[PDB]
């Protein structure tokens, strides 16, 4: 992501990290 998807959104398919 960049802002909505990065800042806005979780990532996370395999790979967990909070």
């Amino acid at each position: 992501g960049w802002t909505l998807n990065s800042a806005g959104y979780l990532l996370g398919p395999h790979a967990v990290g909070k």
